[PDB]
């Protein structure tokens, strides 16, 4: 087995990497690196080494590692470009490994953890780490193991230690329900004081020092914490050696913040997997809650309990030990079902980074290009400073609120780097620049087409049709493989049926296993010789079967990944190949191809159902278009149809055999008219969605940009068994609406979508009726205290003051009668409740820390004085009316001359 790093990192005028070596045993190695750089010559130079311009360049060794960076200050004085990569350890890297990698994982150290604290307020501060670190959970993946760190005697009560056995009894049993094959694996410590449970814990790590690391929220509060405590009470001296070298940095930030601080630890690479989750999960959540998480992605979700999380150890410490264990598992198990660690493995194996620079565009691709042009023996540019401009961006036409039953969308397949690939946009393919008119213009193709030989943007840009772009070339071949691997990833899929259905008629002896490669399809050849084998061979020759379908998928998937943060690095001015005019000419494009298709569209539609100016065209952001289907089914008479689904597949067929060609026709207009390279804006149709039939439901509505709802019954070809609701911006999601009225407006949106003004209005008058009935929490708001808190603390109010701050206040000034049960407030998310006229508590609105009760000498008096009316509105109607405003309906029945009598 060829080698492979694990981390690296530059001290000094040495590279330090913790590597692998042939026979898979962590070794660390000093390299110092004599790394290269390098100047433009004059033409009569006997050289390889040219630029992507085409200049000449020659090599310059340095021997020593700072005296490069000297250099280059050096020559940016003078004026000089120097040329070639800034940044010596992706440097080292491709030099060292120059070749495809293959890295194990089993063979790497994945260490999860997660710590905690106790504190009278809710919250410790990372920064001071006043507080002692009383249980701490780390699932270390090479052992496959739980390590317990439990602390007994604290300052906030010592405690009983834990049973393992009540951690495994169920609910009702007083247990704690974790399960049976983690169970063994635990690996439980209790300790007498803080200095042994740290001392310890020190000695775990250096002697088991992880090089990935992660847990939830783990960089910005577990690392910063655990670093400082130690730090505090040990000194730094010591805190430092979580550093394989004992190296370390601080860095604070701010933003509402301030001393939010984070600590790189030298020698290991940090992943936090709320990070982690952010930028793969393809789904854009309203919260990041480890609950709300685990409970979408695996519907358990956390250990429920009683009382406030500052109290649990103190009254439960079974359950706070129980807890962190299930914490730290629910990662492991999402990482299981996600493969995100893994993922980002090979996304970085590949381009040749440290780990966590995966989570930068910008050094990710950087990387890339550095070593696609490195062997061919090209040089990178060097990057240049450039000054924040505001440049366009995605286009997003302003709807009119209303109702639309029928409705179908397309989309544009990427977009951005299919328009760098069409118009061949690069930094080195820059042709010219031609005089330009107002973009409206051009969408209509009424401004004179620009240059009969270049590839142009409405802008004004103009790029050779001859040399294949760096960044296109680039970004094409990546194309590629995903469509190889992809490729690769079924195979092994349909080559993993041959295997599951030959077992039934197992065993023909005792035989071995074949030497068969599983990215490709079978061949009868071996289809037969197959069902030759035994139990004991297949089953062993289905798990590689089924590891490499794992494999091939989770590349295919990286290049997802890559493909759609490039156009995020070309926006971006650390960049070395940035170019706001590159910028701007994608962005613009896009801009146009969207809105010309709109019309073209249009300018179709009208013409096939023989009517005028008709926009059908109902709305469009970035990549897709929404169109009316009205008109249309009208044609075709609604009556004409005896089943709901029976018009889908006729406007299925509608679209892929009138629609989507005449699309690519007019597209490919556009194509000739800027005169592009390729053809490449394809678009696909999608989303298709409608009241049921029969049903007076509305099917769906819009309230204005990227603000609508609707009830979709076919998703890419797929259809549905019941109608699926698309909902956007409306609401139902932001974590300030009560859990009750999220549910309520739900239905209500699915009532008006599928049912129809009549289903609604009962449903108003139901809820609405319950509405008293129901637990406060559930219906009391949700904000955060940006802890501008302090901003007002006139110990009162004091004007300029939001409602959510208005309460907290009003809060802690009723508290003083505390008796410590009542859970201080401090910077961060809260209830709040209206609260009725004259009441005793002054000021007109109360908050309270989140998920907690209130303390019982106020909590009854609260309640008493709830302004049920005015949570009512403010909450649920508000919202309500600017939907029904939007469809033209009405959520209670007026006046009908037919009430007054008795039907
Ligand atoms: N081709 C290329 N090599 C670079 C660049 N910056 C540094 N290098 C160094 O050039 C040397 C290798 O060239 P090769 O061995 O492939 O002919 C290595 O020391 C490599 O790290 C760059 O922009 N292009």
């Amino acid at each position: 087995m060829k080698e492979f790093y694990l981390t690296v990192e530059q001290i000094g005028d040495s590279i330090f990497e913790r590597y692998i070596d042939s026979n898979g045993r962590e070794r660390t190695r000093e390299v110092e690196y004599k790394p290269s750089l390098f100047a433009h010559c004059p033409e009569s130079q006997a050289t390889k080494y040219f630029d992507i311009y085409g200049k000449p360049c020659t090599r310059k060794l340095f021997a020593n590692m700072r005296d490069a960076s000297q250099w280059i200050k050096r020559m940016e004085d003078i004026g000089l470009e120097a040329l070639g990569m800034d940044d010596f350890k992706l440097a080292y890297l491709s030099d060292t490994y120059n070749y495809e990698i293959k890295y194990d994982h089993t063979k790497i150290r994945v260490a999860n953890f997660d710590i905690e604290v106790t504190s009278p307020d809710g919250f410790p501060e990372p920064s001071q780490a006043k507080h002692p670190i009383d249980a701490i959970t780390h699932y270390d993946s090479i052992d496959d193991r739980f390590y317990v760190f439990d602390l007994l005697n604290s300052p906030y009560g010592n405690v009983e230690e834990w049973s393992i056995e009540i951690a495994a009894k169920l609910q009702e049993q007083g247990g704690d329900e974790v399960p049976s094959e983690i169970i063994d694996k635990i690996i439980y410590m209790p300790f007498d004081n803080e200095k042994e449970l740290l001392m310890e814990y020190l000695n775990f790590w250096q002697q088991k020092t992880p090089v990935i690391l992660t847990g939830w929220n783990v960089e910005s509060f577990d690392i910063p914490y655990v670093y400082n405590r130690i730090k505090n009470i040990f000194g730094e001296s010591t805190a430092k050696r979580l550093s394989p070298h004992r190296k370390t940095r601080v860095k604070v930030i701010e933003n509402m913040y301030g001393s939010r601080e984070i600590i790189t630890l030298f020698g290991i690479s940090v992943l936090d997997y709320i990070d982690l989750y952010k930028k793969f999960s393809f789904t854009n959540q309203p919260s990041y809650s480890l609950d709300y998480i685990s409970e979408f992605e695996l519907n358990v979700g956390k250990l429920k309990y009683d009382g406030p999380i500052s109290k649990l150890r103190e009254s439960n410490h079974q359950r706070y030990i129980s807890y962190n264990i299930i914490d730290v598992y629910r990662v492991l198990q999402i990482d299981a079902k996600r493969q995100f660690i893994n993922l980002s493995l090979d996304m970085g194996y590949y381009a040749k980074i440290q780990i966590q620079s995966v989570f930068s565009p910008i050094k990710t691709w950087d990387a890339i290009i550095f070593n696609s042009l490195k062997e061919q023996n090209k040089v990178i540019p060097q990057g240049r400073s450039h000054p924040v401009q505001p440049y366009p961006g995605a286009f997003v036409k302003e709807p009119i609120p209303n109702r639309y039953k029928y409705v179908m969308s397309f989309d544009l397949t990427s977009l951005y780097p299919s328009i760098i690939r069409q118009v061949n946009i690069s930094p080195e393919t820059i042709a010219g620049t031609f005089k330009v008119a107002p973009l409206h213009d051009y969408i209509n193709a009424v401004a004179e087409r620009p240059s009969d030989v270049y590839s142009c943007s409405p802008n004004g840009m103009m790029y050779y049709k001859d040399r294949d772009g760096v960044v296109p070339t680039e970004i094409t071949k990546v194309f590629n493989q995903r469509k190889e691997h992809k490729g690769y990833m079924l195979a092994a899929q349909r080559n993993g049926e041959i295997i599951k259905e030959a077992l039934h008629n197992p065993n023909l002896s005792v035989d071995e296993p074949l030497d068969v490669d599983y990215r490709f399809d079978f061949s009868d050849e071996i289809k037969e010789k197959i069902k030759k084998l035994s139990a004991k061979s297949l089953n062993e020759m289905l798990f590689r079967a089924q590891r490499t379908e794992v494999a091939g998928m989770t590349a295919q998937i990286n290049r997802k990944l890559l493909i759609n943060s490039l156009y995020g690095a070309l926006g971006n001015v650390w960049f070395r190949y940035y170019d706001l005019r590159n910028a701007t000419a994608i962005t613009t494009f896009g801009q146009m191809a969207l809105q010309w298709i709109e019309r073209k569209v249009n300018e179709y539609l009208n013409e096939v159902c023989g009517t005028e100016g008709e926009a059908f065209v109902l709305y469009g952001d970035t990549d897709s278009i929404y169109v009316s289907a009205d008109k249309i089914i009208d044609k075709v008479g609604e009556s004409k149809f005896r089943d709901t689904n029976h018009w889908v597949d006729f406007l299925d067929k509608f679209a892929r055999e009138r629609m989507e060609p005449a699309i690519d026709r007019g597209f490919r207009e556009m194509c000739e008219y800027m005169n592009n390279k390729q053809h490449l804006m394809f678009m696909d149709r999608e989303a298709i969605a409608g009241p049921p039939l029969g049903s007076k439901g509305i099917g769906g509505f819009w309230t204005g940009k990227k603000r609508y709802a609707l009830n979709v019954w076919d998703m890419e070809g797929t259809r549905y068994a019941e109608p699926k609701l698309k909902i956007m911006g409306l609401e139902t999601q932001k974590s300030s609406t009560p859990k009750a009225v999220q549910k309520a407006l739900k239905e209500c949106i699915r009532r008006m979508l599928q049912e129809g003004e009549e289903s609604l209005q009962e449903y108003f008058k139901e809820f609405e009726k319950e509405f008293r009935q129901l637990n406060y929490i559930s219906i009391a708001s949700v904000s955060s205290a940006n802890n501008i808190a302090k901003y007002d603390v006139g110990g009162f109010p004091g004007p300029k003051c939001p409602f959510h701050i208005r309460g907290i206040l009003t809060y802690n000034r009723a508290i003083k009668g505390n008796i410590d049960a009542p859970q201080v407030v401090e910077g961060e998310k809260v209830y709040v409740l209206p609260l009725r006229e004259g009441n005793p508590f002054g000021d007109k609105c109360i908050a309270w820390p989140s998920g907690t009760e209130i303390t019982d000498l106020i909590k009854d008096d609260v309640l008493h004085w709830m302004d049920y009316t005015v949570l009512l509105e403010k909450t649920f109607i508000k919202p309500l009316e600017g939907f029904t405003s939007a469809a033209k309906l009405d959520y209670e029945k007026k006046a009908s001359l037919f009430d007054m009598f008795d039907f």
